[PDB]
């Protein structure tokens, strides 16, 4: 395989004597040569790793390092300093000062220009981060929320312009706010150029895609595929018009990219670096454990999906240093981990997390949740969480059977019980949320419907406030970047115009996809209604978090608190955290903290508690206590 000093001698061959030799002095030279010396081994090992001696490797290599240089050259200086900024701060991403919020900009704003008129909201909330959903064209009418793009480049007319799209990230940059949005790297619309040439026969888009002339290969690999969406066709394949068949994971009209061709790796580094060049912060990547198929496998979270995006990573390291990783893995928990690292993606969410501090309301137990926090919790260093209530997908229960089992609990019959109780089919059930996806011939199912649905505050529950300020303690202390659904922070309940929808009728996430609700958000600084209960509480929490220390950084212990209805962990052996997922009050003994001092402040209600005697915590009641 090639080195660093030879490919770069061939990069500048393009320019003439005279030119090569300004471009040697260079600034931006000096500064992609060093990086390329540091990081492309890395992305040599990795590619080699996937494509072997595939005769396309090296010419795909020398074609992607070009359009890298390229793309530096071209970067903005405010880019490039950002780029200097982040390669000798790793950790920016672990600082307790940073909060983060999601939202649709159709939804939440109506159209590019209004998002920005928002930022002063953003600001006000607190957030320095920011994740807009799919921006880009894509089909019209279904479309998966724009999660089936058409276009990586050309901005959705109904949202606005790419003029409109770099005055917003100009305007969050401005406000203190890193620029997130979805990398969509494991599919396209079936509508995209790329997917109507590959099918069309054009040599150019070659293997772009998987298809296939008959059920033969899909029947095989539908052997070992897990369906996503069951509700739309079953295993992971679609037919075409003209008979053959295409790998579609998820909508029948989302076709899986070919990663085993190297033409396509390169064709999305190049993607990459447009989005970089746009001065985005964070890429979500999108689907990350279906990048890389393998007959009698499940086809997820296989070995060369992790090296890709290791690739991928080092392109950045190279050619746009500020831009990080967000891995979104919703899968078991062993392998959710693999795809968090500096050399990978550096943040990841935390599926596991959010899904038991649901599981904990409707049990009440800790059990789950204790565990997870002692046993799944920490991560490796200049890496970190992204811990989140609720987003724009279902809720899946993607606990780990074996960690289950070990606590005495059967992973099949829990998650029968724990669907039944969201979905309002259980006996004084609190939840008013609705199936997702509920498939039949495995009994697996999700739940979909908003925070504000699924803790009772659809029917007025006298404890729902609580157990909103409860779940979003805990994504907001336990170590890593927290993330807010926007819509949360008032309220927000269910959308009741989706089921009647002829294009959304079919996938009831949209029951929790609501637009900005006017009535709500003027009552944020109402502490009489429901919304300004949320709303301060959250921002109190908020505040507290990006002003003390004691919060900074990702690793955690947990405390046994001796009640089975009570967490607690303590952060940077300082800030002692517990949190009552019981509707009744619930008591931690002065036996369990005879080794703490004799009076903590918390932070939470402002009072200084007494620690050598019973501490009784009121329904869903949280207390942050600094013991140091
Ligand atoms: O595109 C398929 C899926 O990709 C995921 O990354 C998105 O979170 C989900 O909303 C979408 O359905
Ligand atoms: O509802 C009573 C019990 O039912 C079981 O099916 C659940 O797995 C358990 O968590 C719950 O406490
Ligand atoms: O010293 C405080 C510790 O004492 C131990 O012996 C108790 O088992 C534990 O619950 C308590 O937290």
């Amino acid at each position: 395989s090639p080195n660093s000093q030879y490919l770069k001698t061939r990069i500048l061959d393009i320019y003439t004597p005279e030119q090569r030799a300004g471009i040697e002095k260079s600034e931006d030279w000096r500064q992609f040569s060093r990086r390329m010396d540091t990081h492309f081994p890395k992305l040599m090992n990795e590619l080699d790793s996937v494509y072997g001696n595939n005769e396309a490797l090296l010419p795909m290599l020398e074609m992607l390092l070009a359009q890298a240089w390229q793309s530096y050259s071209q970067r903005n200086s405010s880019l490039k300093d950002i780029d200097i900024a982040r390669e000798n701060n790793p950790d920016w991403i672990l600082s307790n000062k940073q909060v983060g919020g999601v939202c649709y900009v159709d939804l939440f704003a109506g159209d590019l220009k209004g998002l920005k008129d928002k930022i002063p909201y953003f600001q006000e909330l607190g957030l320095t981060y920011l994740h807009l959903m799919p921006l880009f064209k894509c089909p019209e009418g279904k479309s998966d929320g724009g999660y089936a793009v058409s276009s990586y480049r050309d901005v959705n007319p109904a949202l606005g312009t790419i003029g409109d799209l770099r005055e917003v990230i100009a305007a969050l940059h401005e406000a203190g706010i890193s620029a997130v949005v979805d990398f969509i790297f494991n599919h396209t619309s079936n509508e995209h150029e790329w997917a109507q040439r590959c099918a069309a026969g054009d040599p150019l888009f070659d293997n772009f895609y998987y298809i296939f002339p008959d059920r033969r290969m899909p029947d095989q690999y539908d052997r070992t595929l897990r369906e996503i969406f069951p509700d739309q066709h079953p295993g992971g394949f679609s037919q075409l018009e003209d008979g053959r068949w295409v790998w579609t994971t998820f909508n029948s009209f989302q076709w899986d990219l070919n990663y085993s061709n190297p033409w396509v790796f390169r064709a999305m580094a190049g993607e990459m670096l447009f989005l970089a060049n746009l001065g985005v912060d964070i890429l979500r990547m999108d689907a990350v454990a279906f990048i890389w198929k393998q007959m009698g496998t499940s086809c997820e979270n296989l070995p060369q999906a992790h090296a890709l995006i290791r690739a991928f990573n080092a392109v950045m390291r190279i050619a746009a240093p500020a831009v990080f990783f967000k891995s979104e893995a919703i899968v078991h928990p062993d392998q959710v981990v693999q795809y968090i690292g500096q050399d990978e993606c550096q943040i990841g969410y935390n599926p596991l997390q959010m899904a038991l501090l649901w599981n904990t309301l409707a049990t009440r137990e800790v059990n789950l949740l204790h565990q997870a926090l002692t046993y799944r919790h920490n991560l490796p260093e200049h890496t970190a969480w992204v811990n989140y209530v609720r987003s724009h997908d279902d809720i899946g229960w993607t606990f780990a059977d074996e960690d289950a089992a070990y606590l005495g609990i059967s992973g099949y019959d829990h998650r029968q019980f724990l669907n039944r109780f969201f979905v309002n089919r259980f006996d004084g059930s609190f939840a008013r949320g609705v199936p997702f996806q509920y498939n039949p011939s495995t009994g697996d199912c999700r739940v979909s419907g908003t925070a504000a649905a699924l803790v009772g505050l659809a029917q007025d529950d006298p404890h729902a406030v609580d157990r909103i300020k409860l779940l979003y303690s805990i994504a907001l202390s336990t170590g890593g970047l927290p993330l807010i659904y926007l819509g949360d922070e008032v309220g927000t309940l269910n959308d009741d115009d989706w089921s009647q929808d002829s294009n959304k009728s079919d996938d009831s996430r949209w029951a929790h996809r609501p637009r900005y609700n006017e009535a709500l958000y003027a009552q944020r600084n109402d502490p009489s209604t429901a919304a300004g209960q949320i709303y301060q509480d959250l921002r109190h929490m908020i505040a507290v978090r990006q002003s003390n220390p004691r919060f900074d950084g990702g690793r955690l212990v947990t405390f046994n608190t001796n009640n089975k209805h009570i967490i607690g962990y303590i952060r940077n052996n300082a800030l002692l955290a517990f949190g009552n997922f019981s509707e009744y009050p619930q008591t931690v003994t002065a036996h369990t903290l005879q080794a703490m001092p004799f009076k903590a402040h918390d932070l939470i209600g402002g009072k200084t508690v007494s620690l050598n005697q019973d501490l009784t915590l009121q329904p869903y009641q949280v207390m942050w206590l600094e013991i140091a």
